[PDB]
This record gives C-alpha cells, sequence and structure tokens, in this order.
C-alpha cells in the first residue's frame, strides 16, 4: 500500500502520541505484518496498550520487544510498570533492577 | 593535616576499590568533618556500609546525599538496593521508579 514498515511504524507513533491508541494499534500491527522482527513495533504497541490499562498485553508486547532487543532499558522499566500496575511488586522489582543495570 | 576535603574523600574511594571498607569509611568520615555538606561522600559512604550489609546505615546516609544532591539516579538506585535487602520492597520500588525517571 504501504509499503514501509517505518511509515506505519511512524503513523503509529503520532497517533499515541495525541492519545488515539486504538488507532495507533493498528497502525503499529501493520507495521509488524510487513515486519515481524521490529522490536521498536512490539514495544510501542506494548505503550499504546499499557496506556489503555491493558497491562497483560503491555507485558506479553514488551516481552516481544525484548526477545529482539534486549538492551532496551526504557522497555525493561516499563515491563517493570506493567508489572507494578497490576500488583505484581515482585516482578516489577526484578525488571526495575534490570533496567538499572543497563545505565548507562 | 590534611586540609583538603578531596583528598580524603580520593583515599577513600581507593580503600572502598580494594574492599577495605572499614577504612574507606574512617576516610570519608574525615572528609565529611571538613566538608559535612559533600554529598558525594556521604553517598559513597552509604555505599561502603551498604557493602558491609549494613542497610540501615547505606539508608540514612544515602537520604543525606539525596538532600543534597537529588539528581543523583545512582542513590536513588542504592537507597531503592538498600531498602531491597532488607525485604522492604514498597519502599525499593518508590526509588527504583525515582531512579528510573532521572534518566537520562
Amino acid at each position: 500500500p504501504g509499503n514501509s514498515a517505518e511509515a506505519w511504524y511512524n503513523l503509529g507513533n503520532a497517533y499515541y502520541k495525541q492519545g488515539d491508541y486504538d488507532e495507533a494499534i493498528e497502525y503499529y500491527q501493520k507495521a509488524l505484518e510487513l515486519y515481524p522482527n521490529n522490536a521498536e513495533a512490539w514495544y510501542n504497541l506494548g505503550n499504546a496498550y499499557y496506556k489503555q490499562g491493558d497491562y497483560d498485553e503491555a507485558i506479553e508486547y514488551y516481552q516481544k520487544a525484548l526477545e529482539l532487543y534486549p538492551n532496551n532499558a526504557e522497555a525493561w522499566y516499563n515491563l517493570g510498570n506493567a508489572y507494578y500496575k497490576q500488583g505484581d511488586y515482585d516482578e516489577a522489582i526484578e525488571y526495575y533492577q534490570k533496567a538499572l543495570e543497563l545505565y548507562p
């Protein structure tokens, strides 16, 4: 359409910035259909789900992001945050500590 | 003797690096006697106590460090660690989150 994975990813980001999380998700998913290994699309998808209060979904996507890009301190942080928002303090701490050991 | 707060602080650091925590503490304390507001001496004193397993002492010193130098992300982190090592997960998380919001 629609042949650059980056373009759909950029559009996801612009909707996300505007607070239109539903739209952002559909674009990120299109980026990932073209390019399933796009760690940055998995990550921002996680963020979009997090912002909606769907912490289970965010966790699953963050996990995929981190499998492909394990030096993303910010994603470790947000993974920690997602567990924190579920009341899983043990896991929040584990991932906060991982985020903090990647700095700088 | 012994008139540069920095010199005593540097010596504290060299002992600390060598694993001689007892000695490191005595030097940091001398730095602080000259210069009670030395945030970096309070901080590394905390570290020295932490390394000995005296987490209460480390916390108290980290607190002083952070009152004087609140943008020290690393000190927030180690404060979190000190509470973590005491099993106070609520406080560990609070300070981990503060450390992580100071990055970068």
